[PDB]
């Protein structure tokens, strides 16, 4: 089982966040989800390496899923740090993969291919529209939501009805991806080349140059745009509440709930916060421990989400050009929560 051990070891190095939450899952589901994550993590590593040619990515990505059945395949000159190691010693992942149930392998192979092609689409173009924003989030996060949902059903832990309509699963992925895209604006725009995800359709209403938000000079417009991004992410909350409330298994529930509650805490902190444009805004380690502790069942999770949702709303004024748009979004979220209390 050295292969699985490497997997969990690389997981811990490549992503401390997920590597903690994944431990909420029972061993069998956990192995499948851990391997699933590393496969996608490998894709991400190819998509994000800006020192390697795009034609190289459009070439390798589409057939990434095919390598899942080739225990000798690996990549040598891509990525930084442990990610690089993930690809070079990618054998451990494919081996572990070959020892998974037939149904788990197919979900993983299926999501891997669709995400890869989606990444290819956006490797050759920008995110101009809100539609673009949403679709890109779908490919790199919404699909993880689909995949996980299909792994839950396939495992037997959740009812087959869960996979009927995957819309809410996609919403779950979008809420997480969007909160991170919002939180990581500065860090992303400060890289070489600069990484940009905020959709032009949204930011062109406050500026002609996104890079202007880095200057205190345009602090007001940056914050108004930041607030419009938050409003856009809040659209997903009522759906996150529905998906979480449809879960019956405690392991699946905690694994699914924790990241969502963390996202809402981050979102409540970045909202109307100009610090977002010069540093990473993060929750305290104590709030994190508390979230991990209580998000084991629906009721407590709903109240923590309500609490954070109420903190977000409390942070604004009738002066802000969002107060209107944010208010009904907060009410929809809180309403959806009380709808299960
Ligand atoms: C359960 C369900 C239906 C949907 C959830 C969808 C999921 C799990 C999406 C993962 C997408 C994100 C935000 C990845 C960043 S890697 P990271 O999480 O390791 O670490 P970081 O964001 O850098 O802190
Ligand atoms: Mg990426």
């Amino acid at each position: 089982d050295e292969d699985l051990r490497f997997c969990y070891d690389i997981l811990q190095a490549v992503s401390r966040s997920f590597a903690v939450v994944i431990m909420e899952l029972d061993e069998e589901m956990r192995d499948a989800v851990c391997i699933f994550y590393l496969v996608l993590r490998a894709l991400d590593t190819v998509e994000d390496d800006m020192s390697i040619p795009v034609e190289f990515k459009l070439r390798e990505l589409p057939k990434f899923h095919e390598h899942l059945h080739d225990t000798t395949w690996c990549m040598s000159g891509v990525g930084v740090g442990r990610e690089r190691e993930l690809l070079e010693r990618y054998t451990h992942v494919t081996r572990a993969y070959s020892r998974l149930g037939k149904a788990y392998q197919d979900v993983i192979s299926g999501i891997c291919e669709r995400m890869a092609n989606g990444m290819c689409d956006f490797l050759t173009r920008k995110v101009e529209t809100k539609a673009d924003y949403d679709l890109y989030c779908h490919y790199v996060a919404g699909l993880v939501g689909h995949g996980l949902t299909l792994l839950y059903v396939s495992s037997g832990l959740e009812d087959v009805r869960l996979a009927d309509d995957l819309t809410n699963a996609n919403h779950m992925g979008l809420f997480l991806q969007k909160t991170n895209i919002i939180r990581d604006f500065y860090e992303d725009i400060c890289e070489v080349p600069p990484r940009v995800f905020w959709p032009r359709e949204i930011w062109e209403k406050y500026t002609d140059d996104l890079h202007a938000f880095k200057d205190e000079l345009h602090e007001a417009k940056a914050v108004e745009c930041l607030n419009a991004m938050v409003a856009d992410a809040l659209v997903h909350v009522p759906h996150v509440v529905e998906y979480l409330a449809s879960l019956r298994d405690p392991s699946v529930f905690a694994f699914s709930a924790i990241p969502q509650v963390m996202a809402m805490a981050t979102l409540s902190l970045v909202f109307n916060n100009k610090d977002v444009f010069h540093t990473k805004v993060k929750t305290t380690r104590g709030a994190t421990a508390r979230i991990f502790h209580y998000s084991t069942e629906l009721q407590a999770t709903l109240q923590m989400l309500k609490t954070y949702t109420l903190r977000l709303a409390a942070r604004m004024n009738a002066q802000d050009a969002c107060y209107d748009r944010i208010e009904h979004l907060v009410n929809d979220a809180i309403r959806a929560m009380e709808s299960h209390q």
